[PDB]
């Protein structure tokens, strides 16, 4: 994240880091026993880590549990990113508390303007390299289609969205790939790309979670 601040340990308690013996993705918890994350975070051999806050240091109130299936979107394009979301089931189910919880999905998608929460352990320099070892926290609002789709000719499809600033100097970057976008409560939006980080007139671009919520629980029902 990038121009963002310290959000505080465990107040962001639906966030989750993916470990393959080091960080490399964020996700969120949506029930005891399911993550929601990006296609693009794909990789075999993840492990789940909730109740993070310095992803370097046990203290306290971690819980480390390994997927037992990993599920990319049927449609997911890797050369577009269009349909970037994937669900992990956990090993077991984890135990929710104050420090670990479920964020909720969407019951209709949100309107240009609403301001939303990002967070995550990715890069916090546009130029350069410095990754984190405590959550970072951003707030941006989501952007116009209009704005976005001038931003990304020809690259922004229906199941995606953009938020930030087009002035640069706040955005998410790698690393936080896979991670939660909060608006109003529920969970609108997944790290999903952008070029390079918190430039000037090339936001972050997010997958439009509400257009999924009908495979997501019709897949975790079934699975
Ligand atoms: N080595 C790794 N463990 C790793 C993990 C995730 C990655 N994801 C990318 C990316 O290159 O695919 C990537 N994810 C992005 C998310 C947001 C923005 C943004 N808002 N500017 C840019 C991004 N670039 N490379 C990655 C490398
Ligand atoms: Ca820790
Ligand atoms: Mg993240
Ligand atoms: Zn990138
Ligand atoms: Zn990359
Ligand atoms: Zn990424």
């Amino acid at each position: 994240i990038v121009g963002g601040y310290t959000c505080g340990a465990n107040t962001v308690p639906y966030q989750v880091s993916l470990n393959s013996g080091y960080h490399f993705c964020g996700g969120s918890l949506i029930n005891s026993q399911w993550v929601v994350s990006a296609a693009h975070c794909y990789k075999s051999g993840i492990q789940v880590r909730l109740g993070e806050d310095n992803i370097n240091v046990v203290e306290g109130n971690e819980q480390f549990i390994s997927a037992s299936k990993s599920i990319v979107h049927p449609s997911y394009n890797s050369n577009t990113l269009n349909n970037d979301i994937m669900l992990i089931k956990l090993k077991s189910a984890a135990s929710l508390n104050s420090r670990v919880a479920s964020i909720s999905l969407p019951t209709s998608c949100a309107s240009a303007g609403t301001q939303c929460l990002i967070s995550g352990w990715g890069n916090t320099k546009s130029s350069g390299t410095s990754y984190p070892d405590v959550l970072k926290c951003l707030k941006a609002p989501i952007l116009s289609d209009s704005s976005c789709k001038s931003a990304y000719p020809g690259q922004i499809t229906s199941n995606m969205f953009c938020a930030g600033y087009l002035e640069g100097g706040k955005d998410s970057c790698q690393g936080d790939s896979g991670g939660p976008v909060v608006c109003s409560g529920k969970l609108q939006g997944i790290v999903s790309w952008g070029s390079g980080c918190a430039q000037k007139n090339k936001p972050g671009v997010y997958t439009k979670v509400c257009n999924y919520v009908s495979w997501i629980k019709q897949t975790i029902a079934s699975n």
